[PDB]
């Protein structure tokens, strides 16, 4: 075990008022990693009081020298990137060949980008007449709660706080119970760099109830939440009803990958398996339903199928290990109730479906790499996304139809299209109803990028100079040096 | 008395299948001005598949053409002003000294404005290497719907329906059950513009019914509210519970007016006035706490006694009338609960404080231009808003005092300082936590200018470019031309 | 009668005592004796824009939206009318400039038009006792110097941003081609433009040209022509006051034929990129690259259509080709014309002038072909202006785009592909301001046009135009105490 | 004397080939700090080859491995503060209490913000239609030039070359053959790092045979230049006859300081101090016309002379010295018969006039803190740039006198106005015709603020985003998806 974990309060540890815990476990044994404190309703009233003060002192300094800390962070993540990796692979079970890799540097890349922006975050002005104008000022919110998912634990952490703390604000962060630990880990990152006390708050907790408590608190300015519809509904609901929020929320998907009738099929199996295998297919933006053209289906399958033998699985620490356990016991256990959803339909199994077996393998939660064809749109497999290693393999016939078929979904966070021809790859994509749209790829998300769902996808966006933007909020100035007139 | 009024749905008016029906009345005599058709469930299933229809023949659409048509509405309404305002005031009891130079004038600004944004609406460009870049494209969110207030009925239509058409988009207009009758001509003036069938339907009735199919009609892709918090957070709960949907709401709030101790106070009577009694007291924005020096308060109480004084009641279509009965007799009866705990609390009633009685008098909703003095922060008059002719004045001593209780309130809609000092209007200005800020004026409102509310005053902006990107959703797509690398 | 000056919202006889001759092209009959700005007429239109350019400044943005709009809804109801005029000073065809050149001007000012009340400065944060803003300030009076090939398209096209920046600005037509621009000044004060705004200076380059580059109070000059032209102005503008200049100067753009580009599309291009107009388009594709395997099929599809050309009468609604805008530009034509023959390129159809009757008294060049042309050729290195298209054989895709960007100019350049990769990989690599991937020649209001290299310096449409229009003012108010260290 | 300097090409010293030498001087002592060489016409067209190599190499990179490489310089710059400020004073006798405190400072912050704004520059994407959209490229010039000027020369070195740099672009920098020495010690610090080798190469020689062939030079894109009226003709001149450059220039000013009647006469003092007598007067924007009400006039004399009195002349290098010699002996010379041509054309000699003498002095090119009042409009000094310690006071007796007045100028590089009243500060700068105006202050110019003339004080700006972006060129990419249509 780890010491047990505290609440992070106003630059330091310090101990929840609650009285109650949780367990995080890992993965790829069944124990437990460390037991962790949980914040109660007045650890969170504790932390908007510390994310207040801190916010003003915060605030008050130059941009340049909030840049400055902001790009010390960043100096420490890159120095500490295998450490926090390691500590990422114990409590995700993610492969070390990802988390150190992709988690850590891709969220610093999205600080360090963030941090460079903040002296460019700028106000109007607008000219009225000769006797009055118009300026804006991109005042910042001020605390703003975060609240994370179990899949990319401290790239979600990075992800909200930088434009957050770039844009001036203040915020709490709650991971997810079943990922805490890494979010602890960048809150010290945070103070080491000089970030004031109470800028970054971080509440471990379950999201019945310290999520709700944040949620509920009537001094914070915006929730941003990353995770599932259902949970969303909630977090959504309770924002309102209690105290009026602006909200941001990423959602996941069952986003297509449309192949087309002239793409190379190696290129297209590639990019499909990286649509679904990468993370033991725990990533939102995954493309799970994967449309081929029906005279390509058996070929496609084959190549498929070669490359799922090019899954390794085994030690997470290892080299040559892609694949890992899925993130808890739990959510294995509905993924299986998924694959015995697509087996009860009739989709055809072509490989995997059950839980992988053998020393290394009977104390982890791991999942086989699964792959169904000859699916149809009414599958439950289809419908709903399953967030395993599950791919959906669906022929069709026509590009109008593939398109009304893509869209067809009440989801709506990514899309793709393999094609080597020039209109047919915009004039697909501009007609696909999903806000992140990759052609003869998958999975990069520069820090330039705005990333979000259409419809029940998400909320808002992450990433680019909109984000930025969106965690300040507008004041409009009218100087009138004019006469008033009143009309009593 | 009109005809029956009915929806409006598809380029023409079309009875509700609902079998409901509601009266809206002239709340300066009484008189049934129609009976209006109450939309209910099918009916808005039917509008929003007619939205999506109109909304796809619009989206494809040039944007000068877009732009062309909402030019020529713009032309119909300056023709129709004087009728539109005469019809506003027959059905809100505005003076049509306000309606006629107010009402449409600005709504048709905003409109105006918009009609020539729509070609600068553009995306973004980002190079990642020589071998792959992005481009975002800001679609149209599809069907939105928006959701009106009985304050300034028309002119919320159009500030709502402005961005919203100008964005692509296709809006169902719902307005308050008391004040329908000029969003459906508004309904006519469009088509008659050249709007594409069922780009603006307007469906009248009531927020338990009509207003929550909308917010819960899973093909809507975002609300946009104005009204009451009370109000606001069914529409959110609504919203999120039953399909994901991005929201907008302007909310109201308790506005301070921060008189400085070098402010002139004919001045300052003048903006205090302008802040508290036009449109009856019924302005979201209004400046109803009014903050004034010690020294100064019993001069500014007998001058501001001395406006009261040229309040002239009567006749709403005579020149001379400035002031009008509220918008109905319930919201009379909630503004004069209000009266009622001020003197129970022990404020001191300077003028007004009771409905007003005679001839022209008894059969509306009338209530006398009311000022209270010696108010405290924690009584309710103080700190509830209540949307009709009550003024409340404080007295302060110094400028760290006057900041701190005008930031202590949740709502946080406007402000306004009357200063002639450089230095104190841009510092005081700056500290206050609120979205809209006058310095020496109040109420101006430019179709540049984005407005809308901090903390529980609303969620989003309206008017200026943001909120016409505010209408659209950006994709972002990923052009990769080199090899992609799969690790499996 | 005489063709006056247009200042203040008048016209109003020049003090030069100088005039020149328009001519009809089709014809060579004198369509109008115009007067000719002198120095003291110069100096009068830039007090007369001072003072309209205060009024204009002082209104509202939307104010200045709804007259400019009114100007659009004069240019579309006058639209023939105008072109019908276009078409006797220039001899483009009326099929062109009925479809063209008033509608897309009038598209551009209808364009900035909607998007003044968007001119809009910023806000900068420095400390909670200081800030700064801007504002983006009309720059005063600025002048534009118009060519022959698109009279009235270049005067909206500067005088759009202008005026939508709040400039008055005074132009220059071209003296070959003078008649459009007064019609415009007059409908701009029709529209409800103070008097002063717009002014039109007629006259020569080498005089009134010269005294507007020269004028102490003009603060900013927007230049349309040749390169020649382009170095006075810009040498005459340095010698005697400070001024911004923005220039657009033609080219010899490059058309690149791909690999897998379908042989009619790439010829239909091909066509439309070079005999537009008669060929007097800055943007033309004169320098079209085919991959040898294609050249000789290539090179019949291009026969073809240019034996279907029709030239003839310029109002005949099936004309589609008309004569060189002035005698003088189409002896320059015949000379480059002449150099490519004796240079040792192919000549593969046209030539020589048209002749007959109904086209012996106009300035005719038939549309003419070169092959077998090579980078040294003078045809090759240097702008024509006139009909004539150089094909030239390449091998390979990075020999094309060296040889495609091996020139001086860098206005335009265009690729015929259906490959994703192709079309992005090689339109990033080529030194251009303008590219057309299959297909050539549209300039959308909102896409910013200029060249690279000696092609030009600045951009015309766009948002960016209507800033370059304004000049940024910094404000900082300092709220704290003052520090001086003496 | 310190050893012989030679040129900076690709990446290390380079002995030039021109055969040619010049003496930069001490102007404290009169002594030949350094030997210099001086590029030539065949020096130029190997940097530019370089600097054509470096440049693709520079823009090939990612756009935060530029970022990431431009922040490292600023750090060294930082290290190095110290050593290179008492090289600045040592070639341009400004005090080190002034290069220690803002030249290198100042240089490094604007080499700081272009760094992190570098991910932000973004072309744009336009929507035609279903079948064509439009996107836009910013892509490098290529090879620009620099030309500084002697007041600044680290500064000015830094803020031409970091938005060039951060652009993409390579940069030849050629140094005042008065001040060359610490452009030549920056290029050292730009290769350590990690500038690529050619990407900014320093050509130290004269105007008139160096800069005049780089001006010249057919494969350079952009000249930026700062100095005087005179030679920014021939630089203009020049670049127009060779080969069409664009041209950035910054050229000095008579730039007017106007007192209101209600300012703080100290405050206004104080102001002009800092307005006309740092770097002994040799700043661009100086506020050497200063204009004070009529009936303050007296006062305020006696308030700047007791302030010129404080004046601390002596060793550079003691932390008590705030005021320097002159650059050099010819400049002296010319600022001396400016002091003349005051005295003969009537105005009052307040104090000074004079050379400094005595020990520590008469080596020096000293020039005495000199005030002229009862000055008129027509007066030589009145109306030409002196560049040097040399202040003249205008009485005026009402506002629109004034505005006429400082309005009356072919300059317009910077203004300030002393108000503590709102309307009259806005109100008088929004009509000045300046570029660079200052309310209740002087001297200021954050990275993040545009700074460049109106009328004859410039062409185009410097700092601010608009700068970064005014080193790029527009490329417009139209993708046609439909069929093309020949009318032939
Ligand atoms: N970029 C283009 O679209 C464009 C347009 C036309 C021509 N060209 C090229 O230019 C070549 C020469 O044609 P051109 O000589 O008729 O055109 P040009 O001289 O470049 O005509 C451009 C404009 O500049 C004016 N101008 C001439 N000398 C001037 C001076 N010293 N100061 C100020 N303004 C001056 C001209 O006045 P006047 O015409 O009244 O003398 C005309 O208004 C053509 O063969 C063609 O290659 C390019
Ligand atoms: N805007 C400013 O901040 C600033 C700065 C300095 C001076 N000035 C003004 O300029 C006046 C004259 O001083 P100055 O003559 O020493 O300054 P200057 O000539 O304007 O110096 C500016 C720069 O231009 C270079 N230069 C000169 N002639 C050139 C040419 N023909 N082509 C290319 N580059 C050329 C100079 O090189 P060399 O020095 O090697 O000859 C120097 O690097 C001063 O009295 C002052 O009023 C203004
Ligand atoms: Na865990
Ligand atoms: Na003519």
């Amino acid at each position: 075990r780890m010491a047990e974990q505290q609440l992070y309060i106003h630059g330091k540890f310090v101990a929840a008022t609650s009285g109650k815990t949780f367990e995080t476990i890992n993965p790829a044994t069944g124990e437990v990693l460390a037991t962790v404190q949980a914040a109660g309703r007045e650890d969170v009233d504790r932390a908007v009081k510390s994310a207040q003060q801190g916010q003003k002192v915060w605030a008050a300094m130059s941009a340049m020298a909030r840049s400055r800390i902001l790009r010390k962070a960043v100096d420490i993540l890159r120095e500490r990137n295998d450490e926090l990796a390691r500590l990422e692979t114990l409590d995700t079970g993610k492969p070390l060949s990802e988390t150190a890799a992709v988690d850590i540097v891709t969220g610093a890349d999205v600080l360090e980008y963030y941090a460079g922006l903040i002296p460019a975050l700028e106000g109007s002005q607008i000219p009225l007449r000769d006797s009055s104008f118009v300026y804006t000022r991109r005042e910042p919110l001020g605390v703003v709660a975060g609240i994370g998912a179990w899949n990319y634990p401290i790239q979600i952490a990075l992800w909200k706080s930088a434009p957050a703390l770039a844009a001036g604000n203040a915020m709490i962060f709650k991971p997810s119970e079943v990922t805490p630990l890494t979010a602890l880990k960048l809150a010290e990152i945070y103070r080491e760099a000089g970030l004031p006390d109470g800028v970054f708050n971080v509440l471990p907790g379950i999201g019945a109830e310290t999520g709700q408590y944040l949620t509920e608190h009537p001094d914070i300015a915006k929730i941003s939440f990353t995770g599932g519809v259902a949970s969303g509904k909630k977090v959504m609901a309770n924002s309102a009803a209690s105290s009026l929020k602006e909200v941001t929320m990423e959602l996941g998907g069952k986003s297509p990958l449309i192949i087309a009738e002239d793409a190379n099929l190696d290129l297209a199996a590639d990019i499909a398996m990286m649509a679904n295998f990468y993370s033991s297919g725990q990533v939102c933006t995954n493309g799970t339903r994967v449309f081929v053209p029906a005279k390509f289906k058996a070929e496609f399958e084959h190549k498929i199928l070669e490359r799922v033998g090019r899954i390794r699985a085994g030690d997470l620490f290892a080299d040559d290990t892609n694949f890992g356990p899925l993130v808890s016991f739990p959510h294995r256990q509905n993924v299986l109730r998924y694959i015995e959803s697509g087996k009860s339909e009739g989709a055809r199994l072509l490989c995997g479906g059950d839980v992988l077996k053998g020393e290394g393998f009977d104390n982890g939660a791991w999942v086989a790499p699964t792959v169904f064809t000859d699916c149809t749109d009414d599958m439950t497999i289809v419908r709903e996304e399953i967030f395993g290693p599950v791919m959906s393999i669906l022929s069709y016939d026509d590009e109008a139809e593939v398109i009304r078929r893509a869209n067809a979904t009440e989801y709506g966070l990514a899309a793709g299209v393999v094609t080597p021809d020039l209109n047919r790859a915009h004039r697909i994509i501009h007609q696909l109803e999903a806000g992140i749209c990759w052609i003869n790829s998958w999975g990069e998300s520069p820090a330039e990028m705005p990333v979000g769902g259409y419809k029940h996808s998400g909320i808002g966006r992450e990433n680019g100079v909109m984000t930025l933007q969106s965690y300040t909020q507008v004041k409009s100035i009218q100087v009138e040096m004019g006469p008033f007139q009143s009309i009593f």
